[PDB]
């Protein structure tokens, strides 16, 4: 019983960060056999980071410019690639506690776990959702690009985030391991804006069904909704519109309950237009899009033979 | 900017997880040196978890009715010690990964993260506080108990809790790692509950001055309220009553800001009587005691030099 929002356990990714520093600026990287990734905007002093070209930035440092340290080790950069917006360096040790890994870009709609590090040092870990624009709602201070973001199945870490900045509204954006931008974004100290953020209805919807199965069923369907109609109750609070894909990604949620997407999606018409009163669901005061189908199953509560 | 609840980093603790195997009764040890602890149940068949008399129990076991992995590397059991409710197994292996360490009993109001695993993997890690009935709000499952809950301080752990069982109310009770159990429960499958659950109140003013410090000062103090008067008020929403050196507790807080705790208790006074209206506080749409001073601070947004 119980219902947290958990990440995955960190160590396979504690054992690749690393501090990378050029100049006078700081940030971390992931150490994977004899590579370190990192933002590339490490090689840009303060004022260079306002319209840098980094193409001219990048030719005018050599490998001695980069100190990059793994805990009292120093590891000498024998090279460097750039890679769309992440810094490829070549370093001469290859890390011994590389994991299985891959690199993954993820969609929005999808959650992975941060590792947030500080000065190759990490610091902490949660666990949060590529918003539909594409930013994700995290938590993060200067020095905390190069933290990524991460999948465990079985023992293979699938890399699908890097951090590399922060917005004027206070959201994170930032890049896969190949270093192309989540988002119409990029690594430039200049006035930018981010969609209007929709909520991810489909991860509300395998909520309730969630809550369903462990008990809370209050508030449940009273009612019916052809998709259109919720969609119009939806636009209004910026509930990201529900297609028919959403309503079968449910997969053994709408059954092995034998509830429906449209009876849901009347119970969360009532609750975003009359409100959750004073009840709550699985603790939550408010409805949660941070968890998708394949999240709520592994926490739910199971059969007890007898 | 952001606010994100954190666990630490678990890889630390990852490193001294194993399976422990009695009988047909399997859970998770805590392998340190040479010494695996883990809940004494593990001893108990089904029938025994009624009423266990450990003692006798455990004397009719020898070591090889214990089977301790770690991963694919068997440790072989040659000795043990009871203490309390929790069982040390002495194995013929040092844990080659033991990080600096040491065992504190935590109170109530205090945080913790935890790293939940069955069968010996970790599975993942999330953050929680115990309850002022000692119980925790947790996500653990049957084969979760030696899941362990933690702190970590520089680079010492300091491991404060080992989970046990599950209540009929669906929270979860356990012991420190010396086995003494948290709150007026025993390892016994018999009907029992905790005492009513109170809210840390000084857990919520800690968040409410990291609100005004990053921003949200929506619903800040228009009022005054003897500390007596808000206990009234708070009594009949189960809020722990506030004392002086819950007052004093929030140290730099009521400073390095200027509002007083009379104030925030007067602004926490009609959110709990007219309530939150739409507005939401550092994202949350209710009121939040799972954050410490320490945990406010070290995510606040900070003074940018210009």
């Amino acid at each position: 019983s119980g219902f947290r929002k958990m990440a995955f356990p960190s160590g396979k990714v504690e054992g690749c960060m690393v501090q990378v520093t050029c100049g006078t600026t700081t940030l971390n990287g992931l150490w994977l056999d004899d590579v370190v990734y990192c933002p590339r905007h490490v090689i840009c002093t303060s004022e260079d980071m306002l319209n840098p070209n980094y193409e001219d930035l990048l030719i005018r440092k050599s490998n001695h410019n980069f100190l990059v340290q793994a805990g009292n080790v120093q590891l000498r950069v024998i090279g460097h690639s750039m890679q769309n917006c992440v810094l490829k360096l070549k370093v001469d040790t290859a890390n011994p506690k590389t994991p299985k890994y891959k690199f993954v870009r993820i969609q929005p709609g999808q959650t992975f776990s941060v590792l947030a590090c500080y000065n190759g040092s990490p610091s902490g870990v949660y666990q949060c959702a590529m918003r539909p624009n594409f930013t994700i709602k995290g938590s993060f201070l200067n020095g905390s690009a190069g933290s990524v973001g991460f999948n465990i199945d079985y023992d293979c870490v699938s890399f699908c985030y890097m951090h590399h900045m922060e917005l004027p509204t206070g959201v994170h954006a930032g890049t896969d391991l190949e270093g192309n931008f989540y988002g119409p974004f990029v690594d430039r100290q200049t006035a930018q804006a981010a969609g209007t953020d929709t909520t991810i209805t489909v991860n509300v919807l395998a909520w309730l069904y969630a809550a369903v199965i462990n008990g809370d069923r209050w508030f449940l369907n009273r009612f019916t909704t052809t998709l259109n109609d919720f969609n119009l109750v939806a636009m209004k609070y910026n509930y990201e519109p529900l297609t028919q894909d959403h309503v079968d990604i449910l997969g053994p949620l709408s059954a092995q309950t034998g509830i429906a997407v449209l009876d849901m999606c009347a119970s969360l018409k009532e609750l975003l237009q009359n409100g959750m009163n004073g009840r709550t669901i699985l603790g939550s005061a408010l409805l949660e899009d941070e968890f998708t189908p394949f999240d709520v199953v592994r926490q739910c509560n199971r059969a007890t033979l007898q």
